[PDB]
């Protein structure tokens, strides 16, 4: 039926400002928030706001070492800190900005707290729109991501779930967390994303996953254009199969926006109905489920997306006349909740997308 859902949101996230041109802007967070808040999405849910994870808590998978750099550099000591930054590989993608560190606290803390409120069975459903960062690793940040809260709240799960789902949605392939679990088979990680010439160069269908972990790794590599049609068809049945074989008991689904049409780094050519099928779909498992956000850089599209997201989260139909907000011009020209998708070819044919599938469900049959 309907389900609980708790919401994790910081006030303060939206300030948070990575430079001039940096496409990642956490100022989306607060836009997404002030949408679903003038769509009165409030109402349905509870509203939390994160604590800030401790150094502790981010060493349950960073190393001691990584994590104290974090809590030391600033851009007044930076000149101090020449050859850490290049070591744990902050600069032009990772830049030091002020305030980087309580960042990821707040980043991390919603995803942590939102796995606890699941394990103790308080809520059906969490949301960490600010988390999902899936690119960072244990001693290094990378592709915008420093702190992989997503690897954090899975180690909390894995606490009461003997076998956790990790499902990536985001145009990038979820290679951080795939590392984090690849010799494991307590976490099964599926990404979907765009694959060859594309940042981070992983997510091969021939990467299954190593040792124990052997067939618990998926990836679905795309080509440009990829939309509604193309990725509905396939994703529906890896899901269901990957639900049937692997039978977890807690699912983490990462929703990245910048598989969406007009995104400004993402080269697919998805709508906000199309991204959003996928949340129905991981829904109707009725598994513990997390939601975090990730990447998407055409933030007016990313605060439709995630706000549309929360309300599928909830079995609440929206309308599509946006209400008046704080972000109203950043709507324009339509004023419109939903995207239509462009005329880009899609080079994802049906052929190639059943012949990847079937490649995948030979893998998922010897599990
Ligand atoms: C989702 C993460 C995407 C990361 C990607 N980075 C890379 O492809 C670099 C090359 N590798 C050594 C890593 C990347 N794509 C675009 C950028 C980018 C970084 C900027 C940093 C400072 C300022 C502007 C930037 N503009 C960018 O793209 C328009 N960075
Ligand atoms: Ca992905
Ligand atoms: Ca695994
Ligand atoms: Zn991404």
């Amino acid at each position: 039926g309907k389900k609980k859902v708790c919401y994790y949101y910081d006030g303060d996230i939206g300030n948070y400002y990575y430079g001039q041109g940096h496409p990642m802007k956490p100022h989306r967070i607060r836009m997404t928030h002030n949408l679903l808040l003038n769509y009165g999405l409030y109402r349905k849910m509870e509203i939390y706001r994160p604590h800030k994870a401790t150094a502790e808590e981010m060493t349950k998978y960073h190393s001691d070492e990584y994590i104290k750099f974090l809590r030391s550099i600033r851009p007044d000591n930076m000149s101090e800190y020449s050859k850490q930054m290049q070591r744990f590989n902050v600069g032009e993608d990772c830049p030091v900005f002020d305030g980087l560190f309580e960042f990821c606290q707040l980043s991390t803390g919603g995803s942590v707290a939102g796995a606890v409120k699941l394990n103790r069975q308080q809520t059906d459903m969490a949301v960490n729109w600010a988390g999902g960062l899936h690119h960072a690793k244990k001693s290094e940040a990378s592709g915008f991501c420093y702190v992989n809260d997503i690897v954090l709240a899975i180690l909390e799960l894995l606490k009461y779930h003997q076998r956790v789902l990790y499902i990536d949605i985001d145009i990038h392939h979820g290679d951080g967390v795939e590392e984090a679990f690849y010799t494991t088979d307590r976490v099964m990680t599926v990404s979907f994303h765009k694959y060859g010439e594309y940042f981070p160069g992983t997510g091969d269908l021939r990467d299954i996953g190593a040792g124990k972990g052997k067939y618990y790794a998926v990836n679905f590599p795309m080509r440009d254009g990829i939309d509604d049609e193309s990725y509905g068809q396939i994703f529906k049945p890896i899901i269901s199969k990957v639900m049937e074989m692997y039978q977890p008991s807690a699912v983490v689904l990462q929703c990245g926006a910048d598989s969406l049409s007009g995104d400004r780094l993402g080269c697919f050519n998805l709508t906000v109905k199309g991204h959003a099928k996928c949340v129905e779909v991981v829904k109707t498992f009725n598994l513990p489920l997390l939601m975090l956000g990730g990447g998407g850089y055409t933030i007016r599209n990313v605060a439709r997306c995630w706000t549309y997201e929360t309300a599928v989260a909830l079995d609440c139909e929206i309308p599509n006349e946006l209400p008046y907000n704080d972000y109203f011009e950043y709507f324009g020209p339509d004023f419109k909740l939903h995207i239509s998708p462009s005329n880009m070819t899609n080079q994802n044919t049906p052929e190639y997308m059943e012949k990847i599938k079937q490649r995948l469900f030979e893998n998922l049959r010897m599990l």
